């Protein structure tokens, strides 16, 4: 019960019992919280509740100190002191933003704005509160039970009445019962068990509600700037491949932390791996939120770094298949590749946190708590997709509010910027450079003359809420017949249901914009499907068109984004 105030650090025994995270609040700050919010339960060794038998007064403003015990206005002794007076709550050792973080439901964008513009301790409080809210929200959904099993990849489900049904996409990883984690896709539904098991009729599923641990470390450690490269030993025989980043690698050694904004295909993973060749003695821990981001870093390290000093840390509860070419779970290796949730408690000369737009402040804090490093490097792009905020339904979350690192990149600018896109044909580079990069992204490739756009609204149907546009898939079918080189294209859309239809009608491999992030393909066929806030999101649009190395076909619903595409227009 001895603690330190979340708003002022002043020691106290007072905790708000009405806050989902029960934060320590000092006398002057506990008062400002209880008098301005619906939160009236104050905790200590003993709660501030009426000691009179059978009395239910728990409100601190309606309670008093009668000797050593607490009583309400109806039960207090003549010699008693109100717990709330002179702007203070009685306690040992004797805010507008804190109130809003403590009481909000996390369904509005303004809640996330606040959680990123507040003080550093309030950023951790917001992160802890939000994650706890997100996990209690998992209980609200209805249990799905296996009703029948057709084959090895298709089944039929029975849902719990009264309780709502969670949206069916690979974004919601279920838990089958402990018969392995399971994922679902849309009566013909597809069952995807992470662990191969004979799908039993009657076995129930439940969403993975994990316990939210407290945050101790800040999202960002305080910045230090040095006059010399500190604790890192460079080479003067740095391969000409990585010569373009020599000045930026030196900046990495002359600051506690550095931010790198890398638009698509500008060399983020080449920069990350080249940092190891530049400081060849440095123990580097490469971390990211997803297994895919960590695997993409493993793939680049396999080409440049010695395999015997690399280790891929895999959690014992192995969910999806990941990188198999490094020695598994050897924490002591010079190069450690591991997701944020699987990180061991260790130190490093450098920590590289990749795909920073996908990090939450909870992840930023966990990294600082599990890894003590001389230097931290944050690589990503605030013009790319952020982590899904399952509770956010109202308002659009801007890139400066994704996390602390993204807030810095959007406000003061990134420390390092990779300005040349080597992946995409110039049509794509020019479009996104003007859309999200203030005309600072340059094309390495020439125009491919294989970038097409078609303005075709089609017909929007819905699979619950996930959208389908069969006419847009029909336009793609007609195009494929005339453009056989496009037979090898990846179909991309902002919807799983659109992708499921396109996969059957076109036979092209399919990918949502969100799951395509970090991947590249020679040819991409994109159907916008609808003109909603989701499908018009400039960050999602940016990720969608920048997957293409050679050609892109964009079947558009929105006139604005269609007019911004610097592509050859097609008729029909
Ligand atoms: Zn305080
Ligand atoms: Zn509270
Ligand atoms: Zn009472």
């Amino acid at each position: 019960a001895v603690g330190a105030c979340v708003l002022c650090n002043s020691q106290t025994s007072l905790r708000c019992g009405a806050c989902i995270r029960r934060p320590f609040l000092c006398c002057k700050c506990c008062y400002d919280h209880v008098i301005s919010t619906s939160h009236k339960l104050v905790l200590s060794v003993n709660p501030y509740v009426c000691n009179a038998p059978g009395c239910d007064v728990t409100d601190v403003t309606q309670l008093y100190l009668g000797g050593m015990s607490y009583y309400c206005k109806s039960h207090k002794p003549p010699i008693s002191f109100p717990l709330c007076a002179n702007g203070q709550v009685f306690g040992l050792y004797k805010v507008t933003d804190f109130n809003a973080i403590a009481t909000c439901d996390w369904t509005n964008a303004g809640d996330y704005i606040l959680a990123n513009t507040c003080t550093e301790r309030l950023k951790l409080f917001a992160a802890e509160t939000l994650k706890a809210t997100e996990e209690t929200f998992k209980l609200s959904y209805g249990i799905a039970t296996v009703r029948e099993v057709l084959s090895d990849r298709e089944l039929h489900l029975s849902w719990e009445v009264g309780k709502p049904r969670p949206p069916l996409n690979r974004n919601y990883v279920f838990t089958g019962y402990q018969i392995g984690e399971y994922t679902f896709e849309k009566d013909a539904v597809v069952y995807r068990g992470t662990t191969t098991y004979k799908l039993n009729v009657g076995d129930y599923f439940v969403l993975t509600s994990h316990t939210v641990m407290p945050l101790s470390a800040p999202t960002l450690v305080p910045q230090e700037h040095y006059v010399r490269i500190t604790g890192l030993y460079p080479t003067l025989n740095i391969s000409d491949e990585f010569s373009s980043n020599v000045a930026n690698y030196q900046k990495v050694g002359m600051q506690k932390y550095s931010t790198l904004q890398g638009p698509p295909g500008t060399g983020k993973s080449h920069f990350a791996i080249g940092l190891a060749l530049y400081y060849p003695s440095a123990r580097i821990v490469y971390t990211a939120c997803s297994h895919a981001a960590v695997d993409a870093l493993c793939e680049k390290a396999l080409k440049y770094l010695p395999i015997d000093k690399c280790s891929r840390i895999i959690p014992a509860r192995a969910r999806v298949e990941c990188f198999d070419k490094f020695k598994v779970n050897s924490t002591l290796e010079q190069y450690v590749f591991c997701t944020v949730n699987a990180l061991p408690e260790t130190t490093a000369d450098i920590v590289v946190f990749d795909e920073i737009s996908m990090a939450t402040n909870y992840d930023l804090s966990v990294v600082n708590a599990r890894l003590r490093a001389k230097h931290y490097v944050y690589i990503g792009d605030p013009a790319q997709l952020p982590a899904p905020r399952t509770l956010l339904t109202k308002g659009t979350l801007e890139p400066e509010y994704f996390n602390s690192v993204c807030r810095l990149m959007k406000t003061i600018g990134p420390d390092m910027f990779l300005g040349t896109c080597r992946r995409c044909p110039a049509e794509i580079v020019d479009t996104v450079s003007a859309l999200v990069y203030d005309n600072k992204l340059k094309a390495h490739k020439d125009k491919s003359a294989q970038c097409f756009k078609m303005f075709y609204k089609g017909v929007i149907t819905h699979d619950v809420s996930s959208a389908i546009n069969r006419p847009q898939i029909g336009v793609v079918r007609e195009f494929l017949t005339r453009n056989p080189a496009w037979r090898k294209a990846v179909f991309i859309s902002p919807y799983n249901s659109q992708n499921a239809v396109a996969s059957k009608i076109l036979g092209l491999p399919t990918q949502t914009v969100d799951s395509s992030q970090g991947s590249e393909y020679d040819y991409v066929i994109f159907t916008q499907t609808t003109e909603t806030a989701h499908s018009c999101n400039v960050n999602r649009f940016n990720v969608a068109i920048t997957r293409a190395k050679v050609g892109i076909l964009c079947i558009m619903s929105d006139r604005d984004l269609y007019d911004k595409l610097q592509f050859t227009s097609l008729e029909i």
